[PDB]
């Protein structure tokens, strides 16, 4: 796995950002985390959603990186959505959502789970902080 340059467009939700990859816009998903959402199929605006919205919404744009790692498995979902693990600054934002107990680790699909573990770390010790969804 290889870390990419990116470039941020704009923040759309606590789990989908849009980035400008190999100078083409696309929306990327991240990989492996769920969080609450603004807006959400059936759903709505769930509780901590404005939460991880905004702390994915800092995180990248405060960034002076973007980079973008692709997982082993395929790179797009089923809505063209791009599948990746996003850095900012060299801090993975799909983990630091899941330490803060602003996202649960998702469903998971192999071959797309080399940083599996790691994010269950993560989430095993938000859960014992009791933090945000947690509590």
């Amino acid at each position: 796995l290889h870390k990419e340059p990116a470039t941020l467009i704009k923040a759309i939700d606590g789990d989908t950002i849009k980035i400008m990859y190999k100078g083409q816009p696309m929306t990327f998903r991240l990989l492996l985390v769920d969080t609450p959402e603004t807006k959400h199929p059936k759903k709505g605006v769930e509780k901590y959603g404005p939460e991880a919205s905004a702390f994915t919404k800092k995180m990248v744009e405060n960034a002076k990186k973007i980079e973008v790692e692709f997982d082993k498995g395929q790179r797009t979902d089923k809505y063209g959505r791009g599948l990746a693990y996003i850095y900012a600054d060299g801090k993975m934002v799909n983990e630091a959502l899941v330490r803060q107990g602003l996202a649960k680790v998702a469903y998971v699909y192999k071959p797309n789970n080399t940083h599996e573990q790691h994010l269950r770390k993560s989430e095993a010790q938000a859960k014992k902080e009791k933090l945000n969804i947690w509590s």
